Formats: C-alpha cells, sequence, structure tokens
C-alpha cells in the first residue's frame, strides 16, 4: 500500500490509518488558535525525539524564538535540537517563491530532513488562479525532493472555506481541518481528515484538546 | 438519428441511477467538493470500461503525476500500471511545470492518443484548469468549445470540476452546467460530526435517469451506490 | 381559454400549462421561462413549437444560442419527436446562433427573415440569456428584442437561467420586469430527492392560477398538474 | 394651519389602512417585485380620480406602451382610451425607442394642459437605472418638483426581494414622504398578496401587512380587527 | 468634579431609560431605517427643551423644507412656526458638501439663539470612503462639544438588525447611540428603541417598545 | 515545563479566565463592536497597575481626548487626572486635529522610557490602518517593536458583528499573539454582555464566553 510515517500525535495516527503519507503534503487548515502551529510543532518534534528524522520548520511571521519559547510550556526544548541540529527553523519573515523553494531545498538537504512544516503557507500569498499555480509549485517540488510535509493555513470561519483562496484544498494531497467551533457560549475543538489521496482514514469530526503535552485527539 | 444511447460504467448502482449508462459520444461533468471522489470516479470509469468491455481508455491529468494516479489507485486493487504497459490505458500527463491556454493543441493530444490506443472512453481531470487562467463568460465559451471538440472526435468523455459548498453552486463560476449536455454531483456532508456522501444526477440531455441523491461509500473496491 | 378576459391567448397544448395560464400564451407577446439547469427550460420551448405545428399547422422557428441543431433535433427524439421532418417540410425553422467551436441588430434581423419566410406564428429563443453586461444594457437590449418581436406580431418563449431555485428569477434582476409574462421553472432539492413545479408569476392583462404547480418530464414530454 | 389632509384613492381598503388615502400634494412610493399590482395600483388611483371625483390624471410611463396599458387596463373593465379621448386622462409616453429635467417640465404641461390633480409615474426606477448618491439627488428633485406643482403623485418603484431593501438603491424610501410595499409571498407552494403602508410623514397610518387580491375590478384590500 | 450630567428629553418613557436624559454637551447618533421616528425624537428634543425649560433649539435639515417640517409637526399638535416666530426654534435649511461653512453656519445659529439643543437631520447627508465619513463625522463632533451644543444627530440604516447605521463607522466616533427599529415579524410590525452605549455614564440595556402617537413618541417600559 | 509569565489584571473574574493575568513582554488584542467596554477595559488595566503594584502606564489614544477619556472614567470613581499628576500615568494623545507609524512608535517607546511604565494600552489600533494585506504588514511591525521594548500591551480593535470576523480586515486575530472579544449580544430584545479569551499562544486559558457586566466600579466578570 501507500507507506505512511507516524505523527505520533495522540489519537491522529488512528484517525489516518497510519500516519502521514510519506513524500506528500498535508494542509492543515484552521481559525486563529485552532492548533496549527502546535500539530505541525509536534509533528517535528515526534520526528525528530522518537524516529531520529531530522525537521524543517518554516515561519513567516512568528519568530524562531517566539516559536521555541511557546514550544517550551509543552516541556518541548526545541533550542536543544536546533543545537544538536535535528531542528532547523528557517526565517522567512521579510514573494519570491522560487527563492523560497530553494531555501528549504537547502535545508532538508543540509539537515537531511525528512519532515517539513511550513506556517501559515498562506503568507506565501492575488487572484486564485496563480495562487493554485504557485501553490502546485511548492507542493511538486517537496514531492520531487521527498520531504514529507504539514502546510498550515488560515481560514475564517468553521464551516466555510477549507482555506482564504478556495483552491489549497485541490492542489494538497491530504487535508486536514482544525475547528474551533462555538456552541452556545462553550468553545469546542475537533479535528476532521476530510481528504487523503490513496488511501482510506477516518472520516467526520472528531474532538481534541490542547494540554501541557500538546494535542489530545479522542477518536473514540 | 436515434434517441440518445449509453455505455455501461459498471460502477455498481450508478447504471441504475443513469438508466444505462453515460450518454455516448458526450461529455458528463462531475462536481464535488474536495476529496469527494471525483478522480476515483473518472478512473474507475475507464478502468471498467477496460477490464468489462476491452474498451480502451485514456487519462488527462492536470494536476497529480501518472505515477501518483497509478500509486493512488493500488489502493482498489486495481493495477494501472499493468493497464498501462498492455496499452489499454494512456495517461496524458497535461500537468504543469515543477521547475519552469493552448486548448486545441490539448485538443489534438486528445484526439492522437484515442486515434493510437483506439480509445473508447476519456477522463480529463480537473477540467478546472483549462479555464482557470480567466470572468464567468469566458469560461462558459472555453467549456463549450471543448464539449463540442470532444463531441467532434467521437468521445465519450467524464471531465471533472470542483466547487467549494455542498448545496451551493454546481461548479464554481456558475456556468459549467449550462454547457454541459450532463451533470453529476458529488456531495460529503456532515451530519453530526460524521459525513455522508451521496451522488446526484442533476441533468442528462435528451434521456431519462433517478432524481436527487443517493448514498455511496468509497472502499477497497471504489466507488459503491445504494438506489 | 375562458372568455371574460382582455388577452387574446394561444394554447401550448402542453398537459396542464393552458390551465394554469387560464387559455395559454398571451397572443403577440413574450413569455419569459426561467429556470436552474435541467429544469425543461429547452423542452417547453421545443414543445411549444412542436404542439404549434402539429395541432394547428402553426410554423414556428427556434432560436438557438449554445445547443447545435442536431443536438436539438436528437434531444427531442427522446419524446418521439422527428423534428427533422418538420424542418424538411419548411414547418420548422432551427435558427442557429450558436458559437463557432454579440450583433443584436444582425440577430434580429435574422430572426425577422426567417418568420417572414417561415410563416411562423411562434417563436423560441433559448436562452436569450446569451444575448448578453450592465443590467441596464441587459434591460434596454431585452426590451428592444421584446418590441420588435411584438411589433412582428410572433408568439414568443425566451427562456433565461438563474441559478437558485429561490431567489432571483434571472441572472441580472431586470428580465422579470420587462417581459409582458414570466414563468419559473424549479427543480427543489428538499430531503435528498427532487421535485419539479412550474409556476406563472405574472401574466400582464390577465388572470392565471398562482404559486407552484407540480410536474414531470417523461417520454411524452412535460406533464403539468394544476391542482386546487 | 392643519396638519396634512388626505385624498382618497377608492381603492377598496386602501382609504382604511391609509387612515383617509394618500396625503395630497405630496408623492407616494409604491414598491414590488414582478408582477405585485404596482402599474394596477397607479392607474386605478387614476382612474377612480377621474370616475368619481373628475379629477383628471396624468400616467408617464418609462416601458409600457400606452397601447399596452390601455390594453392591460380593459382586465378591470377600465376604458382608458374614452378618458384619453375626453381629454380627462393623458398617458405620457417617455418610454424608450436621461434629461431629468427637461421630462419633468414635459410632465408640468401635461398637468397643466389636463389641469390633473392626480399624476402616476411608472416605473420611477427606469429614469435611474444608468451611483446611489446621483439616484437620490435626482428622485429628491424629482418630488420636490411635484410638490411646488401640486400634484399628488404615485411613483413606483421595482424590487427583487419580498423581505429585503425596500427599493433598488437603498435611499428611494428615504427621500419619499410616503412608502407603499407590494409584497407577493411565496410560501408552502401558493402566493399571497399584501400591501404594506411603511411610512406617511406627518399622519397616521395602520401598521403591517394586509392581504389582498387582483380581481376584474382592481385591487380588493382586506383589513381585520 | 463629576461624572456626566444628563439633560431631560421629557420624551416619555426616555429619561428612564436613559436613566436623567441625554449626556450634556455631547453628540448622540440616531440610527433608524425608513419612517422610525428619527426626525420626530430630534423634533420632539428641540421642542420639550424650548417648552419644557426655555431651552432653545437649532433644526438642522438635509432634505426635508422647513414647511414640510413644520407641517409634519401639526400632526402632534405643535406649533413650530410660533417658536421660530419667537425666536425659540431655528430650522436650519441645508437643503438642495463642504462641512466647515455647514459648521460655521450651525455655530452662528446657535450663538444668535442662545441655543441650547441641536438636532441635524440626517447627519448621513452630509457624506453622500468609510475613512473621510468617519474623520469627518469626528470633526463635526468636536466642534459640537467645543460649541457645548447637547446634540440629537439622525442616521439612516437600511436593516433592522444589521449595521448600526450606513457606513460602519458611526457608531464608534459617536459618545452615544440610539437604534430606532421598526421590525416586521408575522405581517406585524413592532416599534422598539435601544440606548446601545453612552461613553461614561449608565443606561438601560436592550430594546423597549414604543409607539408613535398624536402626542409624539412614548416608550414603554419592558 | 517553562510556562508563559502573566501579569495580573486585577480586573474582576479574567485572571482567573487567562490564568494569571496577560503574558508579559506582549500585545494582546481586545476586539468589540460599539459601547462593548474596549476603553474601559484598557483603562482598567492601566489604572489597576498603577493602583495596585505602583506599574506606571501608558494610555495612547487615537479619538478619544484625554479630557473625555479623564471625564468618562470619573463614571467608575477613578481619579486619572490626579494619576497624570503623580506622573503615574501618561496620557498619549495621537488623536484627530482639524499616518506615520514610525513617529508614533517613537513617541510611545519615549513615554514608556519617560514614565517607566510596564502597562501600554493603545485605543483603537484600528486608527493605525483606516488593503487587508498591508494593514497586516502593519500591525504585525507594531507588536514587534512593542515587544521589543517589553512592554505588555492592550491593542482594542474594532469590529461589526458579535459573531463574524475577530475584527475589521479579518487578518488582526491572527497576527496579534492573544485575542480577547468582547461580545454584547442581542437576544429576544435583552443584551447580554460577554468575554471570550479565544487565544493565547504559549499558554492556558478558560474557553469560550464568560457573561460580565459594567457598574460604577467597572467590569465584572462571572467565571462561575
Ligand atoms: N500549555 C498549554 N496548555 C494548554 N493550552 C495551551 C498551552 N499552550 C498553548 N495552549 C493553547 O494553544 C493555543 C495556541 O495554539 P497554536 O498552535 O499556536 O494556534 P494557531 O492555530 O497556530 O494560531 P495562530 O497562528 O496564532 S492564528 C492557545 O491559544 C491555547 O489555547
Ligand atoms: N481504499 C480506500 N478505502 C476507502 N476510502 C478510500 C480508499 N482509497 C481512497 N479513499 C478515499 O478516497 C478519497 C480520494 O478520492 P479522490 O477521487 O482522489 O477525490 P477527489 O474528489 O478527486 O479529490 P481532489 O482531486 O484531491 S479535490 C480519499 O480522501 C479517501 O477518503
Ligand atoms: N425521455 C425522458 N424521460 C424522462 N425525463 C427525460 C427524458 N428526456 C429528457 N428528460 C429530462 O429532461 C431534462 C432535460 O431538460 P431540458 O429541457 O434540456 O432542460 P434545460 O432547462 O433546457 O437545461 P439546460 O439547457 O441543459 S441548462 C433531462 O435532464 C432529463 O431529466
Ligand atoms: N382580471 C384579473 N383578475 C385577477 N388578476 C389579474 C387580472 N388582471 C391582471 N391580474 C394580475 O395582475 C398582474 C399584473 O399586475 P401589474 O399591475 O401589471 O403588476 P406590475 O407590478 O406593474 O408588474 P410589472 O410592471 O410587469 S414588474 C398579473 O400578473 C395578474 O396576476
Ligand atoms: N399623528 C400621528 N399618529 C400616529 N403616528 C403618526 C402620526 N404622525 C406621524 N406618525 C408616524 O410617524 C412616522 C413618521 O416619522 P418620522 O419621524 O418622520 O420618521 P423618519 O425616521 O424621520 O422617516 P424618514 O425621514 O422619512 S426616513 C409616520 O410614518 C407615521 O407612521
Ligand atoms: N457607571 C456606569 N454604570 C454602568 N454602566 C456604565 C457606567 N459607565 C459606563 N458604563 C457603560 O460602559 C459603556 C462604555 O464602555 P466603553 O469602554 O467606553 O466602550 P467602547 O467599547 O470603548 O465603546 P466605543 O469606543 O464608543 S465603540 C457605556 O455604553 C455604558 O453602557
Ligand atoms: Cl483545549
Ligand atoms: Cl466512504
Ligand atoms: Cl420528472
Ligand atoms: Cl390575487
Ligand atoms: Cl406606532
Ligand atoms: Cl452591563
Ligand atoms: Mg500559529
Ligand atoms: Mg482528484
Ligand atoms: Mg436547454
Ligand atoms: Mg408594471
Ligand atoms: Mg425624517
Ligand atoms: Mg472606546
Amino acid at each position: 500500500a501507500i507507506a505512511k510515517m507516524r505523527t505520533m500525535i495522540e489519537g491522529f495516527d488512528d484517525i489516518s490509518h497510519g500516519g502521514l503519507p510519506i513524500g506528500r503534503s498535508t494542509l492543515v487548515s484552521g481559525t486563529s488558535g485552532t492548533g496549527k502551529t502546535l500539530f505541525s510543532i509536534q509533528f517535528l518534534y515526534n520526528g525528530i525525539i522518537e524516529f531520529d528524522e531530522p525537521g524543517v520548520f518554516v515561519t513567516f511571521e512568528e519568530t524562531p524564538q517566539d516559536i521555541i519559547k511557546n514550544a517550551r510550556s509543552f516541556g518541548w526544548d526545541l533550542a536543544k535540537l536546533v543545537d544538536e541540529g535535528k531542528l532547523f527553523i528557517l526565517d522567512a519573515s521579510p514573494f519570491d517563491l522560487s527563492a523560497l523553494i530553494e531555501r528549504i531545498n537547502y535545508a532538508i538537504q543540509k539537515y537531511r530532513a525528512r519532515r517539513v512544516s511550513i506556517d501559515p503557507v498562506t503568507s506565501v500569498f492575488d487572484a486564485s488562479s496563480v495562487v493554485r499555480r504557485e501553490l502546485f509549485r511548492l507542493v511538486a517540488r517537496l514531492k520531487q525532493i521527498g520531504a514529507t510535509t504539514v502546510m498550515t493555513t488560515e481560514r475564517i470561519e468553521e464551516y466555510g472555506p477549507i482555506a482564504r483562496y478556495g483552491v489549497e484544498e485541490f492542489v494538497s494531497d491530504n487535508v486536514v481541518i482544525l475547528r474551533n467551533v462555538l456552541e452556545g457560549e462553550r468553545r469546542r475543538r475537533t479535528l476532521e481528515i476530510l481528504k487523503l489521496r490513496g488511501t482510506s482514514h477516518m472520516k467526520g469530526e472528531y474532538p481534541f484538546t490542547i494540554t501541557d503535552h500538546g494535542i489530545n485527539i479522542f477518536p473514540l
């Protein structure tokens, strides 16, 4: 079948029927504070700690120092991983996609990375046609490189377009939606795997919490 | 000159819903949100043509590489690599440059493959890419040309397109369903926190079909619809 | 037709429609027929011409803007209608204004020439939407078309597209105001089932039944069921 | 020194709902979706004025030809050609084959020539269809000139939703002294016609929707208390 | 020195809801769809100031002529012509934009009539970019404040439960906001008044039903 | 392991919901429709800092004048003029007169140094921008500079719907480290005020809406 890499994010590998397909790109979309960055960091962190698979984290707005500081509260020492050459945080603050792809490819080769997180890829972008065009090019090259990639995207409603530009979910191999739904006056976080090309997966929404240990999903 | 004939898809349940299959020599639009089964439907159409009727097929891919189309079909126990090695399936790669729109050129290429592989079935996935660059009025007219030129070749064609809501416009520009002869809608609807897949034949010009939505699942044997 | 109404009508002979319209379509006027995709717009317009020819020997002109004459003819065989025979006999003319795989003045003259040449009493234009970008220019051009057909004395069915079952009548928000008569075909999806209805929204100068009436499309074309 | 007085429409039910009729010397906007009875309301207003009170009328049409107006009015038992012949009704044809100032002067000569007290303009929308700021200013000017002339005027406008904007540009209902809304509501596959007086500046009226039908004798509105 | 003082409207029910009336020396936005009672409220504010407190008023009108304002107020048994003749009320005709000039005219009228109360109806007429609307309205509000007027400014809106005014900014530069609604439900209309906000002071919350009668606005406590 | 430090607002109920207060050295977006208590929250933040912890504060105003801000705070029994006199509070008047972001930042930096304030409120930050993508770039720049200074900052923003976009341009909530939403929901003719902490990067907080009232004592939130 299709080989999958384990995220080791509690509950997620069950929902994805074994993890994220190796060598492919997964879109992780959500409104603000849904857990996008956390998912993308946990993906790299677990890869390093449990499988010694090095990772590249690409950030467009949040600084490397804040990413590191924020991860500290889950008890994750990212600076240590950076110091040991197992993690590389690529600062993409200030669009030349060619330059970005070359920088990513270089980091991947230099750190021998198997896992890549790009957070958020919507910061790369104004017509739908060109967004789709340029996103496709990024996805295609990471595939050629053989990276397994998480790309986060922003969205503005819980039920509504998958991402900002109405094309991102059609270009990605895999699509994960993080929701933070307000019901009555209470928030409930859920994760859904909408699509995984070429393989089976659990369907619909599953509740999760963010705790001191990161994302915890219960597929029941 | 006779009331339009149909070719069996052999996709279980679909030939009942369509009262005989897809109208021959015409295009059928298959529209749906992400991960609804559009590529799968279009592959299963060709695969069944080859296996059940020894009718060769041409698959036109605009985004996925042929290798990924092949890989993704293994999930269903379909050996597309062998079908390609045998000359029964041809995957026409129209996907673009990773490292660096002419419609009649595409038609030229499709027509050539159709003649070379003696193909009776064609899939184009996703059609959206043809009209991707541009106004609803422009999209409309470009889809019109493609449909017409495919009809001239005699191809029976499945063409897929995208939509972003389960119960909103048929496709993206609000014109695709008016230019198409035949329209199928794949939905993936939330009920509670669970999903329910359905297939609808909205229209088939000049012929009959069952109405409304019918539930289906995607399994290890592909699409399974229950009328 | 009931006697005490101001506007003379011609019968469509479409089962149930002449009841709902209280006698048929107003003579010498245009009737807008709008609907989402696959609602029966072309079928209604063809059935109007076919019945006119078959029942009253009234010749008809069909103006098609996207479907080819060959496909209109082919699809009509679904109903056991031999339109090629009527074209051969000079009783039906299909005017092909469909795109090569907009000059309205030239179009009107083609239509006029065909109507004179074939001595046609019934005209169908399918879809008039394709004639058209500002709502104001759509309105005056539609108005111009309607006025010329009226001067010519034709009785016309003009189909238009719409994208929601309940929502705008046509595409530009003006078509239903310029037309004398408005018919809406719906194909409502509810609880995973489709049901077709026809509504006569307005008919200037006469009464008509109000609201939605069910219909089906079968081997014999449109069948409408008027209810109390 | 008195609060504004009203002119009877003699449209069944309407003079009750408006507590006496349309405010005299002012314009009333009558808005509705397609086939709601706007032209009917605006004709019935003139027709009743002539028949019941010998008050001459001017009808300004921007789309429908005078011939079709006259023909369609026979549906309601009205012989408008006879009224035109007697010089009690004048139909001013402003329909297309827009200088508003010029049109206003032409309306004024008719009003003077036929000594009209009642005016209908149908639809005042089509004047405008070629910026809301411009629509507002031009409508205001037309309303003010009619008021100066002393006419009591019905102005129809189009709208595209039963329970949405009052008219097309989101400004008509603010520059009008009086607003009437004709609806044609579709519920459970049946249509229900209703009439509402939304506002009459400086005077009272009944509130909300009242059901009506169109008959061989025109509009019949049904109040109930 | 103190929390802000209020000036009584004497509009039945309103001084209760607002716990004393309108904040003195400030502007209150009064927003509403067509025929909600905006003009009536702004007239009744001036009329009561004159009749009850001998506080002169300036009414700024942008579309309705002074003659029609006066005529329409007869519906309530108010003789505004008399008050204008006595020098207690001035109807400033800004009918059929230079905001600086308008403001100097208002200032001139306030000085001339020693007015304490001002109504501007509708202030949206001044603006027919949301960014320029915001800056113009803020400028108008600040000058009125500097002059010392207590002001009612009405605005149009097009939905009962949508944006507060037309440009999506008017409620943010106003110190005080009142919304008049005329909600259609099951074929019946129901008028309500709501005090949405009064900066730096208290007020009752939500919608209160009111009617317009022969004697003006009556607000009922629910 | 290592927790994000927070400074107490001492606003009744808020420090419970935020599990300790606002993240120190960062900006917290406080968004809401008109009259939701945005300015009051901003002021109470600074006021409580001075009164309870002797932490000086800088209030940056963009429309309301200092005199009106002072006048309105009297509603709650707070004497801000006295605090300005004692050099404990500085009101930075950037309000209109009848836009250079770098100058403003330098003005704020100078005031922060001069008064050695730990707490800053910018009300409303929307006035800085009024294209969504340039708004995003500008707001980011402001957040970064304030962070560079070490200020703990409340930034208010406007929104026009109770359950729509967090703020006006659909980007402000993505650039901010922390996001608080004040709502004033109209249901069945009655209004209900609620506060929600939507997001605090790097740290925990209670979820959903909590009802509050505005009274003579300012904001009172009920975590129930
Ligand atoms: N130690 C913790 N314990 C509990 N919840 C935490 C903890 N750390 C962070 N969180 C929660 O996780 C959220 C942050 O998740 P992120 O992954 O940063 O979200 P995000 O979707 O990337 O949001 P952006 O980029 O700001 S739009 C915070 O808003 C908290 O609710
Ligand atoms: N063996 C399998 N069993 C069950 N479901 C499967 C299996 N293989 C694939 N799927 C499902 O099929 C979906 C993929 O269907 P596709 O036909 O590729 O969808 P699509 O509509 O073409 O989506 P795009 O092109 O990426 S937007 C996956 O998201 C899975 O849910
Ligand atoms: N023999 C038949 N029996 C039953 N239904 C039929 C038959 N032939 C055609 N139909 C139906 O009629 C529909 C076609 O109606 P049309 O008149 O072509 O619609 P249309 O409104 O003109 O749609 P367009 O032009 O494609 S948007 C098909 O989608 C079928 O559902
Ligand atoms: N004798 C009658 N009995 C009952 N209803 C009638 C009769 N005559 C006409 N009608 C109705 O009156 C409607 C037309 O009324 P109009 O006043 O023309 O409406 P309208 O709002 O002006 O429509 P426009 O201008 O075409 S959008 C028709 O659609 C019929 O429903
Ligand atoms: N004597 C009265 N008795 C009852 N209601 C009355 C009386 N006089 C006027 N009204 C009502 O008051 C309304 C007019 O209120 P206004 O204050 O003019 O509203 P408005 O919001 O200013 O409307 P505009 O400016 O036309 S959008 C009328 O539509 C009547 O419903
Ligand atoms: N003493 C008080 N008692 C009760 N409520 C009060 C008191 N003082 C003020 N308020 C309320 O506080 C609100 C003002 O809150 P603000 O913080 O000024 O709101 P805001 O969100 O900044 O509004 P803007 O800036 O005008 S959009 C008023 O509308 C009153 O409802
Ligand atoms: Cl959580
Ligand atoms: Cl499934
Ligand atoms: Cl049917
Ligand atoms: Cl009726
Ligand atoms: Cl009332
Ligand atoms: Cl409160
Ligand atoms: Mg993030
Ligand atoms: Mg696909
Ligand atoms: Mg058709
Ligand atoms: Mg009319
Ligand atoms: Mg008014
Ligand atoms: Mg404020």
